[PDB]
């Protein structure tokens, strides 16, 4: 009926004990102007994080797309243009992380295309 075999077993029971730290923390991304970026991070156990900008909160609407799925978080930014650029936090509990967003510019002058 419904059954992928893959093959890779593995088996963890998920426990609720112990702090919670980053496994994989944030990277520097770059973008080009007039695109979408995303960033994407994994943390040790599921949990809350809150994203902030330098000094400041961000919040979840149509430019920009909050998602997380379990211990992957990500942030999606439609209608890049350079301002989006800057340091891009990423708080969990008790830990925290931080990486920097570069937004290059779109193509001047002749081009083909």
């Amino acid at each position: 009926g419904s059954s992928g075999s893959s093959g890779r077993t593995s088996a963890m029971l998920t426990v609720r004990a112990l702090p919670i730290k980053f496994t994989e923390g944030l990277r520097n991304e770059e973008a080009t102007e007039g695109a979408t970026a995303v960033l994407r991070c994994e943390l040790s156990k599921m949990a809350p994080v809150e994203w902030w900008k330098g000094h400041e909160t961000l919040r979840d609407g149509d430019r920009h797309s909050l998602r997380q799925d379990g211990a992957r978080c990500e942030l999606q930014i439609r209608g890049l243009v350079a301002e989006d650029a800057g340091e891009y936090l990423c708080m969990c509990g008790k830990e925290r992380t931080s990486a920097m967003l570069t937004v290059r510019a779109m193509p001047s002058g002749p081009s083909s295309g």
